[PDB]
């Protein structure tokens, strides 16, 4: 059986999904860049620099 009214954005997102995807000059470089914590910072070693 079909969905009931307020619902309707589902049909509308599924029927959108399906077109297509691109877009030209992509600079997005992270799958993950949508993440929550983005404040934490893992302890990095640095080597001591010759000179």
């Amino acid at each position: 059986c079909p969905p009931p009214p307020q619902l309707r954005l589902l049909d509308f997102l599924q029927k959108r999904k399906e077109r297509k995807a691109g877009q030209h000059y992509d600079l997005k470089i992270s799958k993950a860049g949508n993440c929550v914590d983005m404040w934490k910072r893992s302890p990095c070693n640095l080597a001591i620099p010759s000179e």
